[PDB]
């Protein structure tokens, strides 16, 4: 078998928004309330936590990571 | 009951790191492979599928999201 690595962040968002008459949303946008790189600061921190084996070191090692977001609405 | 918005969205993400002696990763970058903006219109995106009733409409209407992201490296 082989070794992945993982990822796992839980976070929030907040957007405002225009609802027209048809029901459809329009003009959205982010409300940002973490500092503007947000997604990007919380995947970094994730892997942090990665370990590797210690005494082989290297440089420019790349990965791709495949996601699944999965967002609701709080609190009425 | 109540009515709640969701959010699902499948994405990918390319990282370049070093890899320490002592085994732990360090100077991490994205290599952000869509126009810098990428989590951001993957959820304007997701707020087009958003249904209201047609004949209510309003503006300025706010709402936060909470998500959880479930990374994990692919294709060794």
């Amino acid at each position: 078998p082989a070794r992945a690595q993982a990822l796992r962040i839980e976070g929030q968002v907040k957007v405002k928004f225009d609802v027209t008459p048809d029901g459809r949303v329009d003009n959205v946008q982010i409300l940002s309330a973490k500092p503007a790189n947000m997604f990007e600061r919380e995947v970094k921190n994730a892997m942090r936590r990665w370990r590797y084996e210690p005494g082989k070191p290297g440089s420019g090692i790349v990965v791709n990571i495949l996601f699944k977001i999965n967002g609701t609405t709080e609190i009425q």
